[PDB]
Order: C-alpha cells, then structure tokens, then sequence
C-alpha cells in the first residue's frame, strides 16, 4: 500500500520519560520536526553549525530555554549582519511567537547578551 504505511518509528522522538523527568510533548515534536526538516533545507556551514549545537545540546538534555537562546543569540546578530538564509524564518518566528516567546518562554534576566531588549 503506497500511503502512509512508511509513516511508523519517527525519527524525531517523542516521550516524557526521563530526558529531565518531564516536559512539553507536543511542542518539542513542533519544534524538533521544524529543525529536523530545517537541517533537510539548504543552510550554509553557519547555520548548519547552529543547528548541529542544537542536535547535540537537546539530545545531551542542555535545557529547552539555553537553547531558544542558543537559537536567538545566533541568529539575531547574522539576521543584523543581513546573510541569514530566512528559509526558516517562521522557526525564528516561532521561538518568539507561537507558545514560545519574546525572551524563551519564562522570561527572566540573562545577563550580558543585552543587545535587543
């Protein structure tokens, strides 16, 4: 049958076991989907160095708001510098606007890294 039987075992995992002790389901597959699809999309060997942090930094359970910062302390500057690919723009749409926002998703002061507040 040619339809949807390849859909089966996603390669962008989805649990609440013991990654933290729990989390956000639904989101982090939005999210990881997004930048499993971003990585499948043509990006240049900056932002594929961002991007290939962020594999290894989620999957080493480096927390999900150090790295929506990781994402927007990244790619904010290249965005001001004007040579961002913007094929996923909405990802950086969606950090800032979607559940997650403006600062990560909880807010607080990060220190330093003050440029655009």
């Amino acid at each position: 049958m040619s339809g949807s039987h390849h859909h089966h075992h996603h390669s962008s995992g989805i649990e609440g076991r013991g990654r933290m002790k729990k989390k956000q389901i639904e989101f982090e597959n939005e999210l990881r989907s997004m930048l499993a699809t971003a990585l499948e999309k043509d990006i240049s060997q900056e932002e594929r160095n961002a991007l290939n942090i962020a594999e290894k930094a989620l999957d080493n359970s480096e927390y999900l708001p150090k790295i929506i910062l990781n994402l927007r302390k990244a790619l904010t500057p290249l965005a001001i510098n004007r040579t961002l690919n913007h094929d996923l723009s909405e990802l950086y749409k969606f950090i800032t606007s979607s559940k997650a926002s403006n600062k990560n998703l909880g807010g607080g002061l990060i220190m330093s890294w003050g440029r655009l507040f």
